[PDB]
């Protein structure tokens, strides 16, 4: 071939006669919103397991403009429920009202830590 392919896509893979092939897990990198932008609105929280998303937060203090968002699930192996999400807000000081005023992570009994960072 002329060696000239076309990447920036995933293509799908099929299968083949060959048989056997090797199965390994992946850790995916996405954001609960939309792509980064300025920075100085950024929260980190951290109270509940890995059920925690980073959309539930951005959607909530949303008047925070550029939503990034970000999660990090804690676990020992399986078992264990504690754990943190990410956040950055992209806005006027709205956004950081969002993170000094509002907590982020609500579960039946479990609140969130909210530390502000501008």
């Amino acid at each position: 071939a002329a060696g000239l392919p076309q990447f920036g896509s995933a293509s799908a893979l099929s299968t083949s006669p060959l048989a056997s092939v090797a199965l390994s897990a992946a850790a995916a990198a996405a954001a609960g919103k939309q792509i980064e932008g300025p920075e100085g609105c950024n929260l980190f929280i951290y109270h509940l397991p890995q059920e925690f998303t980073d959309t539930d937060l951005a959607s909530t203090f949303l008047p925070f403009g550029n939503v990034i968002s970000a999660k990090v699930f804690i676990d020992k192996q399986t078992s264990l429920s504690k754990c943190f999400g990410f956040v950055s807000f992209d806005n006027p000081d709205s956004a950081q009202v969002a993170i000094k005023a509002m907590n982020g992570f609500q579960v039946g009994t479990k609140r969130l830590k909210v530390q502000l960072k501008k």
